[PDB]
């Protein structure tokens, strides 16, 4: 066997939270970061990372070994084709609904329950001023994944751990971009930083993350 972090009979005692679908794993590919939480304590026990391909693989296994029991539906493949903020926001919510339903099924067959347990017991992620994954556009205007670090009153953006942008907040102005009506770029949870000029369009994965980032800007 491979060591199990949570026994299949104890799937009911955990909550899941899909934290991101822009996480860079050990091989530096975009993957899905998932947190496993103890229900009674509310403490985050561990995190793990899976590519969308691995997610569909386990899904394929389940459809075939439990055909008679209803199972949730994965996000569509089109949500992972052209990178846009509105798709990133949506597919994270569907994945949250998906894995909440999985660990809410009362009983799985012994083989299927072990496979799910092995799934969450691999690709473990250990992670210990504001930061987070961001989506960046410039005024021929595609989006690109960036990792933002707020240093003092200066924002730093990295592309695969390489400084590609550096921003002064004292020189710049900030404004929210309304989610609606949806523009021709799929902007969502977005805001504009105009550094004195130059304009950077930045979106977060959730609307809460936009709230948290603006407060860091203050």
């Amino acid at each position: 066997d491979i060591p199990l972090f949570v026994q299949p009979e104890d799937f009911g005692t955990i909550q899941i939270e899909v934290l991101s679908t822009l996480y860079r794993d050990n091989e530096d590919d975009l993957s899905i970061l998932i947190a496993i939480i103890d229900r009674k304590s509310g403490k985050e026990m561990f995190k793990f990372s899976k590519s969308i391909h691995k997610v569909r693989e386990l899904d394929v296994y389940m459809k075939s070994h439990v055909p008679d029991l209803p199972l949730p539906t994965l996000p569509d493949r089109q949500l992972f084709q052209t990178l846009s903020p509105t798709k990133v926001d949506t597919r994270k919510n569907i994945l949250n609904q998906y894995y909440t339903s999985i660990f809410s099924v009362p009983e799985f067959p012994k083989n299927v329950g072990l496979k799910i347990a092995q799934f969450i017991s691999t690709d473990t992620v250990m992670t210990p001023v504001k930061d987070g994954s961001l989506l960046l556009r410039r005024p021929n205007s595609t989006w690109r994944v960036r990792y933002g670090i707020l240093r003092d009153d200066v924002l730093q953006l990295f592309d695969k751990n390489q400084l590609t942008e550096t921003i002064k907040l004292r020189q710049s102005s900030i404004e929210l971009i309304p989610n609606l009506p949806e523009d021709r770029f799929g902007t969502r949870n977005g805001f504009l930083i105009t550094e004195h000029s130059t304009k950077y369009y930045i979106c977060t994965e959730t609307s809460k993350e936009r709230e948290l980032w603006l407060s860091a800007f203050s």
